[PDB]
């Protein structure tokens, strides 16, 4: 009843992956490379901050940061522009809007049962993500 599930999630699958990276033309590539190289996803919770991570043998650098902090833009290794990223708690969930100029990044939880989606999207695509929790 609170925003403290505070586990794992392998990320049984992913729908879409590279077209999520491709949706902001970051590089129309490491769709053949990120594929999958443990791709674990994993969430942390703190209280008043939140950094849900990927242990991904790739990269480690994900959800990161605090809530109502309002990242106002300024994001880099993935895109490199400038959009408003809004955080905020549902009371059960991640909740957050990418305010953009050209795409909807808006990005974001709902933990639909005993696992942990994360339904984004970036403009035109729809990334869809299901899980399994640990």
């Amino acid at each position: 009843m609170t925003k403290d599930q505070n586990g794992t999630w392998e990320m049984e699958s992913n729908e879409n992956f590279e077209g999520y990276m491709k949706a902001l033309d970051i590089d129309f590539a490491t769709r053949k490379i990120a594929v999958r190289l443990t791709q674990t996803k994993i969430i942390v919770q703190d209280g008043d901050n939140f950094k849900t991570k990927t242990n991904s043998t790739f990269r480690n650098y994900d959800l990161d940061f605090t809530v109502g902090v309002e990242f106002d833009e300024h994001t880099k290794g993935l895109d490199g522009r400038n959009v408003k990223t809004l955080v905020t708690w549902e009371g059960n969930t991640l909740v957050c809007v990418q305010k953009g100029e050209k795409e909807n990044r808006g990005w974001k939880q709902w933990v639909e049962g005993d696992k942990l989606y994360l339904e984004l999207t970036c403009g035109d695509q729809v990334c869809r993500q299901v899980f399994k929790k640990k």
